């Protein structure tokens, strides 16, 4: 089930997630942790184990975790995360 | 990638306290998604959300679906060894 959610960045330019995946032999990218009291956590749409498929209308295919973390961090104010629900 | 393994004691409900992810047509890798509170896996402390699972009791999970991996884990009674790569 695909989905998208726009999250407002906190004062430290974070949404509040950890990610995993996007390595050799393991292409897919996932939300690993959603931290308490962050935008992601308080929105409630995303959760551990949902698959990250895009950021602000662009695919994360082929990208590494550092790469995707930068794709998110570059985007100020708010960011849309495109996902598949576990 | 830091490989390891851990033998966990099954609870009275034949559980270790984990849910898992991946194991899919185009995302072949399998992961631990959640470690539930007050379970063998949570009380042991070795494994955590995001660790990749590579095998169960000396056998690989390569190519299996998550329902198959859950069945593999459930069939072993008493204790089971989870081979993993650490996040
Ligand atoms: O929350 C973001 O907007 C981003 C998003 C990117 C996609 C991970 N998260 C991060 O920058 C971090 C990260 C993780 C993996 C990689 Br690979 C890279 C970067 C994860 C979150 N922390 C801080 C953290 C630390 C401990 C508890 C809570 C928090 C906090 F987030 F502040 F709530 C900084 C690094
Ligand atoms: O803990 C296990 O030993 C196994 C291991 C298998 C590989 C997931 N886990 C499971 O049986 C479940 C499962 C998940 C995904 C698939 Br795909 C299939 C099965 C997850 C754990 N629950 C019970 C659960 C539910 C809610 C709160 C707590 C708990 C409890 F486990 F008691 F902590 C039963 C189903």
């Amino acid at each position: 089930v695909p989905g998208k959610v726009t999250l407002q960045k906190d004062a430290q330019n974070l949404i509040g997630i950890s990610i995993g995946g996007g390595a050799q032999y393991c292409p897919c990218l996932y939300i690993v942790q959603v931290f308490d009291n962050t935008p992601a956590a308080l929105d409630g749409t995303v959760a551990a184990g949902d698959e990250i498929t895009g950021v602000n209308g662009r695919s994360i295919k082929g990208k590494t975790k550092v790469e995707v973390a930068k794709m998110i961090q570059e985007v100020k104010g708010e960011v849309t995360i495109h996902y598949n629900k576990l």
